[PDB]
């Protein structure tokens, strides 16, 4: 019963004027975004986008159907979508939930809450991404309207109402109507020898008025917490997100906020009324882009709903079809065999340029290539914690999370507090190559988030340590520093940490990143022109090469300081000669000392080389930036494949040792390829070529076959050994579905 | 050795304002004595301990030998001490730096001991106590080269023209080449051959980047330890760098007063910053900062009282991570009433928890909710809007979260490094979550969940602090963390809205039962309140001026009489304008009065009555009886979860629908269907569980094992018909000769 002229036109106008998109016009928007991503009419596949509406049936379960648009029994709609993308030409599935803002200002009733619940639950059922379009007014609020205009007031003094009232009540005739409906609890009182029904509680005939709504928020709040742990969650904020709306967005983490919009818990109109003054001017003042985009809650901003949708697909580009598929590697137009044109220097630079490249400064149309595949690097949480840069990219078409360090002094404009006229906007300096509380957090968030995308991670390490002065310590830098340790510990994909040219990893920043946090996943590489150590060289000298040592160094190298020999060696004691040289030696001491300190600092530095890193087995290999792209490509591409064989199958069958499994994989290489060819196992490329002989009579799967079969041998032997009572009744179970021919085989054996 | 080693090293420790590492065991004994009260109340062998020691193959071997002689800057003991809740003993692994070894620095060997000792703590599921007195990762240089290198100057007789490179003579290089101490390229400077230092490696191990590695290792270990076992930490002198990160990664931390937790010291920062900004290390990481920011859970005046807190904290916690929370027979009887009465006006939450000195009495105590003396607070000075700690209800240990109702004043300190910033005083409203109350709340929830404790939230929140500064300050992030924390909770969570307490809006949402329906039970006091908005706000939206007017038309005789007069329109404009004026007069008079009646009408929706009808709460409760009621419900819920989660779940893997129905169905079998209603009685149920299980007891549980094991094997054969006929003929080994004829006819 939904009419196009009547229902459709008006509802879209109603979303149009709210500055949002009517919920049933999003599927079509997704169709249009994909068409752009494919770049033409002549490059477009058959069914770019298939969808189906998820609809709650009479017993609160979802049922796929594709009725016409509109006509939804709750103010939320869900769709199961499939769309042919470049990473998945034969399709990838996805679930989109979103408020019908036209329906009761997008309020959250128990019915709405339920659909979102089942939609989310299903998404997790199939391990596929959950897109949520936030356009709402938070939990629904209501009263007992029925009873609102029945109740009478027992005044303390009917002449003077400034003197208040005793209670509220209903007369017997009033109560008789509402009696059986159990709308109202009230104690039968007999004031003035007259019968009244003194209200004690008000329930309401109608459902979805109060506390039930709050529970129903927490329910979908909870669900949304779990889903962030299990599947991909992306969220689009278009008109507004309030309270339960806001919390849903945030629990999903990844958030695309449209500019007009806001993300609030309590609106300015409200806050003004509680506080008592005109404190806040707008809802955009509280939770608009210029707050959330700048504090990390919103990962990225978009100018309109369409660029939202487009980013959603743009994000899903890097991420696996589901939470049991691998990351979509695509054939790159950007060559792996090339060099990186952009070189990072002792001159401070935007780390974006080394990642994504930049326009060639000394040329017209030329581009300076960065480390990643041209055009692939897409940043998130940019204006927050600008001391670190986080985002995703592609290396030879392999998707990957990126973590880079800013090397220019950053400034941050913390805004003045509107509930405090004794405050103003402050600007705060932030040093390059330093973890602050905000960078520490952002860095840990990126790690937490990317891990959930099953993405591999590339950290371009260049940190001198954590900020450690009072304010930053007070501001809990230590807590967030420790989450970097928590985050990498729990990572389950390859992490490649790489110190670039003229970059450095010093002290506590090395500690929270070191390979031994996650031996199975982390590999640490230093550039030929990088540095690393506990302290900086100046500091090492300050502690471990002090003045006493410096004068000794003089006593050795500097020939002039053989005044010392002249001093002590020959026995001659005169106030003249003995006191003369005594001051004259000090003379030279003073002249040489600052320059020997400069030597001392160089001596310190020569300890901090990648030369020594490799020697003390802390980094895997020493690289060269020009040819680092291609090295890390084949290494990344191998590690992904080794990881597939091991976890996916080998561990999903043998349940055997990780040290053991590495061996058993190499054991197979040497076994079929020969001992004479064994050395090549250390060559990344050749190993990838050999791996596809098995993965893509499979030398490797024929082995996994034998493992998983022999594994179920020991599994049934353990139970029957543990539980000899079952064995007898068990043989008859296996006999029901054995084999009529082999049934006699057994039937005669024992 | 005794005088030389012991007296010296003790003086050496003394002068650094801390205890010698080997003297700690005796403090634990001395602490234990104070914990037991009188010497008559002592137990047999109060403390037993062995030292853990690395062997030739880097593995911990227990031994008992003379103190001193630790061959690495780190020491650790395995201790068994007898406590009140564990009279026959409980185990822990103590581990700490030797500040007297090498400024208490961390080298690879020091790291390895920590690694192995923590690994062991996790292996055995037992707590890991960590004593911090250190100086972060060890730093060193290739001394050998230090004493051998030469400088190739730009000009010999004026070294201020600088130097080209450093180098070794070919002679000197032939002493070193075997040792791999230094890498260098050959070079000729005016026909003299020189070996130009390119890299310096060092003969002696443990100089630089390898120490960071070894730090990163025990950080990773520490990070995991917090997930598996209880982890406590005491900073006695200073924890530096890696030492600061271990202390933090283990979360629960006791800081002695003049000590500090830092990364880079005040000295270093001053040089780097360019002026003498910081006067002390305490200024960066002393009690005054770390206690006020959540890093330090509690502060102590000395080591002894520090060791005591360790015992005092462990007293709430289970002996290992596969044992249940230690209930002890209470002295404060379970059946009394709570004498403190939460007021409509603000009060100190702690009073309703711990009780207070009777204001109108001589030496009387006003009882609180929990056992007397039993509530101990953590993170007191930080995020004071919320209160976190541990208490006991009838001897049942339990994590505690309570809300502040008075106004809070946080005295944020001036950053010496910023010439502009002077100190400030921030007011923080009560009954409100802030970026810190939220953080503290979820931080308490995660800490306590790892102790395997039950949680008790005496909820009293009007909502999250909205508004710009708090929203800019990421309140929305930490608010979400409360959801995650209760979602992941694995013990019982009892939420009680006490008398004159309220639970509103987003504060309801992030604390609801549906977040974790297997653990969270919600209760509202008879005089408590709850709902979407405050009544003042409900009225602002759903009971507006036009509507207040409609009420007056209905229910005000004066007002109603005025209308009646204008209802006979046959009068002069004088009378028409007058009565119009009068009626406006009357509605202006009444609007503030009717606003009050409208808020009260709104308020009658927010009642615990309604919560119960709409099923958001499990029961309405009365503060006097609150203590006794919850005690039995907690005790029941614990036993139920004990049988269920431990015993019952080990057998089958079915849903919790059976586990509940089945547990009850068993009760109704052994106790009759007439006596079925008592399943709703907590005490009868507690009595029942003990008298049967602890003292279909494990006959029904046994029967679960067969149908489960068979089920398991079925799926494997369903999955792999490959295995079928090899297993069937492997199983001709297992079946009996008499059982053979049993099956041979049964199958043929
Ligand atoms: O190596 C030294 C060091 C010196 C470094 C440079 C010049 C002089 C130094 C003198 C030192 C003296 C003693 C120990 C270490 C020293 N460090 C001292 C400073 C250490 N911090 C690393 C982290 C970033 C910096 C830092 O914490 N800041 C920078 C931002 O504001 C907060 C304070 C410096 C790095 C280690
Ligand atoms: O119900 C109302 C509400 C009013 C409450 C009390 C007095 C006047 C109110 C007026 C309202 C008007 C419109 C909607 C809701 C209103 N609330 C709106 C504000 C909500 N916040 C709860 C959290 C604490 C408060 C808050 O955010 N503050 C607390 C003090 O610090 C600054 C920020 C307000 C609580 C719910």
């Amino acid at each position: 019963p939904y009419v196009t002229k009547d229902l459709l036109q008006a509802k879209r106008f109603q979303a149009q004027t709210l500055g949002t998109t009517y919920i049933y016009d999003f599927p079509e928007m997704f169709r249009q975004a994909l068409f752009k991503l494919w770049g033409s009419p002549d490059k477009y596949p058959k069914d770019i986008l298939t969808y189906t509406e998820l609809v709650l049936d009479s017993q609160g379960q979802l049922v796929e159907m594709n009725r016409l648009p509109g006509g939804n029994e709750v103010g939320m709609v869900a769709f199961k979508m499939r769309f042919k993308t470049q990473e998945y030409p034969e399709g990838r599935d996805v679930i989109v939930i979103g408020n019908d803002i036209t329906f009761r200002i997008g309020s959250f009733g128990p019915g709405e809450d339920l659909l979102y619940l089942r939609a989310s639950e299903m998404a997790r059922a199939e391990g596929i991404p959950k897109i949520y379009v936030a356009a709402n007014s938070g939990a629904r609020i209501g009263m007992a309207e029925e009873i609102k205009h029945m109740f009478h007031v027992a005044w303390v003094d009917p002449e003077d109402p400034h003197k208040g009232f005793k209670y509220l009540y209903l007369t017997p005739q009033d109560y008789t109507r509402i009696s059986s409906l159990n709308s109202v609890h009230c104690k039968h009182i007999e004031e003035g020898g007259e019968s009244r029904y003194m209200i004690t509680d008000i329930i309401g005939k109608d459902d979805g008025l109060g506390v039930e709504n709050l529970r129903g928020s927490g329910m979908i709040a909870g669900e949304s917490s779990l889903a962030y742990e299990e599947i991909v969650t992306i969220s689009l904020v278009t008109c507004r997100a309030i309270g339960i709306g806001a919390y849903l967005v945030r629990l999903g983490q990844r958030v695309i906020q449209v500019e007009n919009s806001h993300i609030i818990l309590t609106g300015a109109s409200a806050l003004n009324k509680v506080l008592g003054r005109e404190v806040y001017t707008s809802n955009n003042q509280l939770g608009g882009v210029q707050i959330m985009h700048y504090n990390g809650v919103s990962h990225i901003t978009v100018p309109d709903d369409f660029e939202g949708v487009y980013t959603i697909l743009e994000w899903l580009s890097y991420m696996p079809k589901d939470n049991h598929s691998p990351v979509p590697i695509i054939t790159p137009t950007d060559p792996i065999d090339r060099e990186i044109e952009f070189l990072p220097s002792r001159a401070p630079y935007d780390p974006r340029w080394m990642l994504a490249g930049r326009p060639h400064p000394t040329l017209k149309g030329t581009w300076q290539s960065g480390f990643f595949d041209h055009g692939s690097f897409k940043e998130i949480m940019a204006p927050w914690a600008q001391t670190v840069v986080t985002g995703r990219a592609r290396l030879g078409g392999i998707p990957v999370g990126v973590i880079a360090v800013e090397t220019r002094t950053v400034e941050v404009a913390v805004p003045a507090d509107p509930a405090n006229l004794d405050s103003e906007a402050k600007i705060i300096q932030q040093a390059g190559q330093v973890w602050f509380p905000d960078s520490a957090y952002k860095t840990a968030q990126a790690i937490k988030d990317f891990n959930r995308e099953k993405l591999p991670l590339m950290i371009f390490a260049n940190w001198r340590g954590f900020s450690g002065g009072m304010k930053d310590m007070y501001d809990q830098v230590l807590k967030f520093g420790a989450y970097i340790v928590d985050g990498l510990r729990q990572y389950k994909q390859p992490i490649l940490i790489y110190i670039p040219p003229y970059a450095e990893l010093r002290g506590g920043s090395w500690v929270v990143i070191d390979a031994t946090i996650n031996p199975l996943c982390i590999e640490m590489y230093a550039d030929k022109e990088s540095r690393g150590g506990v302290l900086e060289p100046e500091g090492t000298v300050e502690i471990k090469f002090r003045k006493k040592d410096l004068i000794k160094s003089m006593r050795r190298i500097d020939p002039a300081y053989k005044k010392l020999m002249e001093q002590l060696g020959e026995p001659d004691l005169s106030d003249k000669d003995r006191k003369d040289l005594e001051g004259r030696l000090k003379a030279r001491e003073d002249l040489l000392l600052p320059i020997y300190h400069q030597v001392a600092v160089q001596f310190a530095d020569f300890h901090d080389t990648p030369g020594r890193m490799l020697e003390k087995g802390v980094i895997s290999d020493i690289l060269e930036w020009k040819t680092a792209r291609t090295f890390l490509y084949w290494r990344l591409r191998r590690l992904l494949l080794e990881d597939q064989v091991k976890q996916e199958i080998l561990q999903a069958s043998g349940e055997l040792s990780h040290v053991h499994i590495q061996s058993m994989l190499r054991r197979w290489f040497v076994e079929t390829e020969g001992a004479v060819k064994a050395y090549l196992w250390d060559n990344n490329q050749v190993v990838v070529q050999w791996l596809e002989q098995h993965w893509q009579r499979s030398t490797i799967r024929e082995n996994i076959t034998y493992l998983k079969h022999d594994s179920v041998l020991k599994t049934i032997r353990g139970l029957v050994e543990e539980n000899p009572e079952v064995a007898v009744d068990c043989v008859i179970y296996l006999s029901q579905h054995i084999s009529p021919a082999e049934r006699a085989q057994v039937v005669h054996l024992l």
